[PDB]
């Protein structure tokens, strides 16, 4: 059986010492979301790029604004269904000349490089790169 999602879950159940040490600054306080029932799980909303929104909608995502955990959740389901992981190195994703490679700006990346994924994902929720 494959193990990609066991690695991807550690991004979402991650943070702390897994955060970046160069480039972007430490992310600001936010959320202020409800907790009136145990079903609550929500955090700060973001505006992901139209190129990423297409990928989220390829796995049936409903909204126009998203949480960082919602974007990662759906993106992990896309990588999972597309089988973009190496069959040997289950913790490494490969995608060139296709939508997920066009998003990440690299032919491949390690899922264990949580710090690098966090800064790349923070760039996807920034302004457009049409040029």
């Amino acid at each position: 059986m494959p193990r990609f999602w066991e690695y991807w879950l550690r991004l979402m159940e991650g943070g702390g010492e897994n955060l970046y040490f160069q480039g972007m600054s430490v992310p600001t306080d936010g959320a202020v979301t409800t907790s009136q029932i145990p079903a609550s799980e929500q955090e700060t909303l973001v505006r992901p790029k139209p190129l990423l929104l297409k990928l989220l909608k390829s796995v049936g995502a409903q909204k126009d604004t998203y949480t960082m955990k919602e974007v990662l959740f759906y993106l992990g389901q896309y990588i999972m269904t597309k089988r973009l992981y190496d069959e040997k190195q289950q913790h490494i994703v490969y995608c060139s000349n296709d939508l997920l490679g066009d998003l990440f700006g690299v032919p491949s990346f390690s899922v264990k490089e949580h710090r690098k994924i966090y800064t790349m994902m923070a760039s996807m929720t920034g302004g457009q790169q049409m040029g």
